[PDB]
């Protein structure tokens, strides 16, 4: 297992998500200088594209917990009905 | 292992979160006192939208059994086509 | 465990909590003549909406095996769209 | 448990609950008149509204294996489609 | 178990019912030229309507690494709505 | 087998890596044959979908290249756009 491999799945909540990326993060043979920085960047990255996109609208200096309630309704009717409704504007 | 840690999943009945709620706060080093305002304050907070939103229309003094009985819609049939109608009246 | 904690989830078929309900029920420590007053009362409250909206209209005088015939199409393709059509005419 | 008790759920594939009647049938206590008369009346009335739906369309004289083909389209796309598609018209 | 009571769920993939199906004939007592019969014969009998479907208008030939390419993508996002919309275009 | 290893309809992209690099490191061949096994099976065994991705990519994409344009598959995103180009297509 490797820290870089961790990608968040289509359909995998959030909370998992970091869940086994700070799982295997404790991990990691690496300084925790090394571990925080890896935490900036990768988790943002190798997130889902609807996470994502959610996470670029809150800018910087957010917090797991600013990230996760944001989060926690993707996957949800009134997420999942919110995205297939824009859609249908799209086109 | 933490109260703080325990949020609903998008996907998942509000009936297993307050059960992990309740099995995570048996656990968590406190005062009944403080236990009793955890659950004023976090069971309703690390809520997904879906309740959040049913929960605040409910207002405060709502009771338990009193909640449980509001959420247990969310993920039906009903409730998806309740919220996937009301979308496509929002665009 | 209690008889009063027994609630159907939203996406659980009508056919098993009847059958977490009646499992529970025959572990409550009191008399025969209370269960079936639990029976009568418990059971069509603690339901989901869906079954609850169904249940109400097969009016009084039902029998069980009334009700769980009438309740086995919650959920399937047939019900989840004939919801989401009458949905659709209110807005 | 009871052969009468045996009820097809609404995401249950026509196949299983077969295969349930068939193996509780085979335990319960009873003539093999009486198993065959259980079989040409109960196997299609706790069936689910979709399956007894294509079935009563088939009229009688249907066979198993002519039956088995008839449900194993139920909770397939064309299926949920076809039958998300005609209720839309129907309302 | 018997070859003959293989039959493809209306939401199980391509792979699997083939992986169960020469599962089965593996252990079926026959000749060689029976299974290979079996083969050309119950695999597309057998089969789910979706998946018959697109086995029909391939015509007669074709070879498996040819089939299961072309039945891997049902119950696919692709597929549901290609289905879902030549429905809506039916009716 | 390595080539009887496909993805299905509804399974990850990243676990049918998992699966077929899990049959490839047992497969009894030499690492040219291992890596030419990759670089064909791996885009052409992929479903429609994912495939549909891939093809778009073009050559010269890492596995981070695609996981990362394949782990929207499956999300709402996806089946929505799936969705609504269909609809105008049909």
């Amino acid at each position: 297992t490797s820290i870089l491999d961790i990608r968040q799945g289509p359909k995998e909540p959030f909370r998992d998500y970091v869940d086994r990326f700070y799982k295997t993060l404790r991990a990691e043979q690496a300084s925790q200088e090394v571990k925080n920085w890896m935490t900036e960047t990768l988790l943002v990255q190798n997130a889902n594209p609807d996470c994502k996109t959610i996470l670029k609208a809150l800018g910087p200096g957010a917090t797991l917990e600013e990230m996760m309630t944001a989060c926690q309704g993707v996957g949800g009717p009134g997420h999942k009905a919110r995205v297939l409704a824009e859609a249908m504007s799209q086109v």
